[PDB]
């Protein structure tokens, strides 16, 4: 297929092939539904690059073209906040494939958690990740952009250099714009409005950020359900039954809850609603997660208490009142 | 397995025969699988009928198409003309077990299946004419101004018979479709049925669907594709053998002209390097105007005269106009001598 160039519509990567007189192809570094990602060396710019090779099929081409529209929209902004987003350098067609040339980055935050052996990084590293993520989300919310990532998780946050704390966001392939889909985020990081089948905005990315930051300090996912009903039950364990004004507006409300004769809501093997406290998940007064941080600097009771506040503000059930990226950057945790 | 073990590791719904949905649809069997997902035969207990339910794969590429398809079809359902009887009926749509489902009427077989029963030798000129009139009416309805839909994937697979014993047809795949003034894509049709304006990277409109009709009407009578190219350059080259070098005013304004052509030392346009000469594969011969029809197989049959075949050539050559400005339009095509 494609004159012996395509397999499943994918290009048959030849380690050592040269494209134009410019790109030298090293190896395949990723496979997806879109197609493939290879590592390459660009000779005109003397640098290593990552090339996303999209399948030779129009549905996947047309998704990727939307992806270039948002990546270029973001490029045309002069702010420096755009540096927390992975950089699109150029794109071209080659042997009937759309190819998107990106910068090369090091590991993801899931990789980092593997190296802690799922015991977590420190509150001081966490604060550094938290700040950059809040600034990236402030960039994505500028009115002319208005982008919802939709797939925020530790695999999709990449370290720039393996010896430093700079991070970047990647895979805008599940992205939409305000205005532009019901079964959307990844289960562990999926927001309540999404589980309940309600309209969503850029607030769903801030629910995920809170789930992600707690996992980076403890090593383990905050809410790990095997289905939606398990996911919603494990959220109620920590935050209690949701406000009654959100449930009364919620299509899929009765898959999880029931209304009592007094008109309050109730659930329908789990700890009682609200009894799994983030105060003890984080070890606020008990020396941190599993007491592993006792005596460590920057890890005081005053510190954990501030971290708790910010997270609870990110895990607000009401997408209208949940903390917005600017004010989160102003929170005392960051002082 | 995901979605509570209702989705496979391709994000497709694990169909089980016999299953009941919302106390209404008894799922009988799978009648179609694809990239987009699946199609199932199902008995609607409320309405007392069979239906075809298309369950979309839980991937965004495919969900985007289905949302376009739902919007454009729902738009058509508001129109009172009986012309919309040539478009496949969208009964309704919903969300079941975290999947988008579009519920259609159940139809029969497609015009490619019909060609495979002829052993790719063709149907008669009399049947082609019936198929042709219906398709032109379909294209007339789609160009009404409030609608202005381009199908963008017209081919024999996407035209379906209502009953297997009858000549009635409907069009079925609107998920690669767009509206005039909401055009965003440039690689848009199936190679074999793709218009020259699309091959050349130029602007396009509802005329591209007529190019396709011409390519399909000739295939229904001969049994074989007219322009069966392996890539975009073999595709253009196959078109050039039958129709010749495109006009100059067109090629001069065409962004992708130099992917196919180049100028000679006198300035005139010509191909760049197996293929017959331009214009030397003649539709007059492909159809057999004078030689008994395609491969002489219609010699002596009724309605297959030299004058019938001359009228058929005229209409096809009007659908295969290079210039989409002067290519024939559904209303004036319904008025050709072919139909009288």
């Amino acid at each position: 297929y494609n004159d012996g160039y395509d397999d499943n519509y994918d290009y048959i990567v030849k380690n050592g092939e040269k494209w134009m007189d410019r790109y030298e192809i090293d190896s395949l570094i990723g496979k997806g539904s879109f197609g493939q990602v290879v590592k390459a060396y660009d000779r005109v710019e003397q640098e290593w690059v990552a090339i996303k090779i999209i399948k030779n099929k129009k549905a996947f081409l047309n998704q990727a073209q939307i992806e270039v529209r948002l990546l270029e929209l973001m490029n045309k902004h002069d702010t420096e906040m755009k540096y927390y987003i992975v950089h699109l350098k150029r794109h071209f067609m080659f042997r009937n494939h759309l190819c998107l040339v990106f910068e090369m980055l090091s590991y993801n935050l899931y990789d980092l958690l593997r190296n802690t052996n799922f015991r977590g990084v420190s509150l001081n590293l966490t604060r550094k990740f938290a700040q950059q993520m809040c600034t990236a989300l402030l960039f994505l919310a500028t009115p002319e952009l208005s982008i919802i990532h939709c797939d925020l998780k530790p695999e999709n946050i990449l370290l720039c250099n393996p010896k430093r704390s700079a991070i970047k966001i990647v895979d805008f392939g599940s992205s939409c714009q305000l205005g532009q889909y019901q079964y959307i985020q990844s289960r562990f990081y999926r927001s309540p409005e999404v589980l309940l089948g309600m309209p969503y905005d850029l607030a769903i990315d801030m629910w995920s950020l809170g789930c992600i930051l707690v996992e980076m300090h403890t090593g383990e996912p905050l809410f790990s359900g095997a289905n939606e009903v398990d996911q919603m039950n494990k959220i109620v364990e920590v935050l209690g039954i949701p406000p009654a004004h959100i449930l009364d507006q919620a299509p899929k409300a009765r898959k999880f809850f029931e209304k009592l004769p007094d008109g309050t809501w109730s659930l329908k093997e789990y700890k009682p609603p609200g009894t799994r406290k983030l105060h003890n998940i984080l070890g606020v007064e008990t020396g941190g997660p599993g007491g592993r941080r006792a005596g460590e600097s920057g890890h005081t009771v005053a510190d954990y208490l501030k971290f708790k506040d910010l997270i609870l503000r990110m895990l607000d059930y009401d997408p209208k009142t949940r903390i917005q990226p600017y004010y989160a950057l102003q929170h005392s945790f960051f002082k």
